[PDB]
């Protein structure tokens, strides 16, 4: 059972296909049109079914040429309102019908962000983007809003002729709109069955440049050149992902670089990965996020978590694969560097939540929890830590990668639970079931806090970061003169980032140490978003007032929640910046991404 969904379960009926015809109305900030659902009954004598909606206005429902009865139940908070449809003729098991729902979204759709022209790069045209994961697809169209159901889809999207629509699908043509010469209809086909959270739409003033044999980058004109360079490694990452996971089944691997309020670093929308523009560091240093998104083309998009309680299946497997691609490209010691850094991110998250907090369990029961509220690094990093532990336990990377490849072949086009995965792990490693029985399964999967066992990590690239950080923490005033620009001489951006992650773990530092750090390292000049983020955090937490406007500016000039949430929270806990933080949030709130707005508001304990 999917406790985040109010729709009929897959055991009652299944959506096989969606045909979406819609029009994007920037004047009303609505999307209007029809969702035609091809539904297969899984039950005998089926007379009604229930769908997910959230702030949709239903016009009518039509089956076999005629309108039918439907009722909207009461809203259940973030789950929205269930829509019961009365079927005109009872269905037999495996019978299929098409149900056509005429609907319109609200301007307040939690799946959508509408941007004015001044919120974009070109300043001439508005922009729309979606973000359905986890349970916002219902806020766009009526559906069984559960990753336990996979469907194909086709879509026809009408938009102002001077704009471009793109979706998570192969582009299937464009023509003028017959019903309105000021408009174009773009057509789309997704031939691979996907959970509905993978449904994606963007409409904006978009251009494209080709960067590999099966990759275009898309963005507003003024981002194209930079994006083309930043992601040039994409094809070669793809080939390595294909070697590890098996064939890329989706045809195209395009990239869309979004405006800065996109809430995530990336979203693995099939055929068209959405990325944050905070990735555009100038040096390709943040390309693990492409590897991450690429890896989802197997782990998540091919084998899918059955409910959001099993989200670690998606995330931990993708992080595991992400780190193998980066290890191939840049060496096994880099894989261990990033693995150990992820363990540190896990320490931070368990420390922030508290070591007995339910959101620190690998598998969580999301029954009355908004997935957006529960979201964090835990499923990523505790997930990854589990697989890195099993890897070392069961014979090393080459052996565990054979399991990952087999696990993907086994569960392609399906949705699975943690037990499905563990049963399969036991089948695959039949000859190592004694070794498997040494694992504390209950603790790893179901207990809060840090895992019961820590993997073994090569420290080679980490040591210089730890050494430098310890110099700064143990320094007294008479030691600050000895710090120098040359200290950073032999550190990559990655190591500079880890240096700051380490120091931030012991924050606050004395204010004089942080002022000195800016004197000798000029971290204020670094535009790498990861580095700048943790530097500004270290500053605000060490109570440097000069950093207030720098932190406020980063918090609001981009909306990647990874950065935006902890910057506002740090700004709010700093007494000197508190009132300004709360005030800046209130000013920007109405033009923020609706989910980021919600979560920052809760973080600040405002409204
Ligand atoms: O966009 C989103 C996508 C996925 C989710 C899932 C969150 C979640 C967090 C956990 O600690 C455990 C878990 O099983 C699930 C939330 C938002
Ligand atoms: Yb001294
Ligand atoms: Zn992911």
């Amino acid at each position: 059972v999917d406790t985040c969904s109010l729709a009929s379960p897959a055991s009652v009926c299944r959506t096989k296909h969606l045909h979406l015809r819609c029009s994007v109305d920037f004047t009303r900030r609505t999307l209007t049109g029809t969702a035609a659902l091809t539904v297969q009954s899984q039950e005998d004598n089926l007379r009604s079914l229930v769908l997910d909606t959230k702030d949709l206005t239903i016009e009518k429902v039509v089956i076999n040429g005629q309108e039918v009865k439907y009722a909207l139940g009461e809203r259940q908070s973030y789950k929205g309102s269930p829509m019961e449809i009365s079927l005109p003729i009872a269905l037999s098991k495996n019978q299929e019908i098409v149900i056509e729902i005429s609907f319109e979204t609200s301007p307040k759709s939690s799946a959508l962000q509408w941007l004015t022209p001044e919120q974009t790069s070109g300043k001439e045209h508005p922009y729309l983007f979606s973000q359905c994961q986890a349970i916002h697809c219902r806020a766009i169209l009526p559906c069984q809003d559960t990753p336990s159901v996979k469907l194909t889809y086709t879509a026809e999207v009408s938009v102002p002729k001077e704009l471009v629509a793109l979706m998570s699908a192969i582009r299937d043509g464009e023509t003028p709109d017959p019903e309105d010469p000021s408009r174009k209809i773009y057509k789309f086909i997704q031939k691979v069955p996907i959970p509905c959270y993978l449904i994606a739409l963007v409409v904006g003033a978009l251009e494209s440049r080709q960067i590999g044999p099966r990759t275009l980058v898309w963005s507003e004109k003024e981002q194209v050149e930079k994006s083309a360079y930043e992601f040039s490694e994409t094809e070669s990452m793809l080939k390595i992902a294909e070697d590890l996971g098996g064939p890329y089944v989706w045809g195209q691997y395009d990239l869309l670089v979004l405006p800065p309020s996109f809430p995530y670093g990336g979203m693995e929308n099939p055929c068209l990965t959405f990325v944050t523009p905070t990735l555009l560091a100038g040096d390709k240093s943040l390309s693990n996020v492409i590897a991450h998104e690429i890896s989802h083309s197997w782990t998540g998009n091919l084998v899918t978590n059955k409910t959001w309680d099993h989200f670690w299946l998606n995330e931990g497997h993708t992080v595991y694969l992400e780190r193998h691609i980066c290890g191939r490209l840049f060496g096994e010691k880099f894989r261990h560097f990033n693995a150990l850094g992820g363990w540190g991110e896990l320490q931070n998250s368990v420390k922030t939540f508290g070591e007995t907090h339910p959101f620190t369990k690998l598998v969580v029961d999301l029954t009355d929890i908004d997935p957006d509220v529960a979201y964090s690094s835990v499923p990523y990093e505790k997930g990854f830590a589990l697989l890195f532990y099993l890897e070392q336990l069961l014979g090393g990377p080459e052996i565990f990668l054979g399991f990952l490849k087999a696990y993907v072949e086994k569960f392609s086009y399906k949705s699975i639970t943690t037990d499905d995965w563990k049963d399969f792990l036991y089948s695959y490693f039949k000859d190592k079931v004694d070794v498997l029985n040494q694992v504390d399964w209950n603790a790893w999967l179901y207990s809060p806090g840090l895992p019961p066992i820590k993997p073994n990590y090569d420290m080679t690239l980490t040591n210089a970061c730890i050494a430098l950080s310890q110099r700064w923490i143990t320094a007294k005033e008479d030691d600050l003169n000895s710090f120098n620009a040359t200290d950073l001489k032999d550190l990559s951006s990655h190591q500079l980032n880890e240096f700051l992650a380490q120091t931030l773990q012991r924050a606050p530092l004395p204010l004089g140490h942080i002022k000195r750090m800016q004197e000798v390292y000029n971290f204020n000049a670094i535009n790498n978003s990861e580095i700048r983020f943790r530097w500004l955090r270290l500053c605000i937490q060490s109570k440097w007032e000069d950093a207030i406007p720098l932190a406020l500016k980063m918090a609001t000039e981009q909306g990647r929640m990874k950065f935006t949430r902890p910057l506002f929270k740090d700004l709010a806990a700093f007494d000197k910046s508190h009132d300004q933080a709360v005030r800046t949030y209130q000013e920007h709130k109405a033009s923020m991404h609706p989910v980021t707005a919600m979560l920052v508001g809760k973080d600040l304990k405002v409204d």
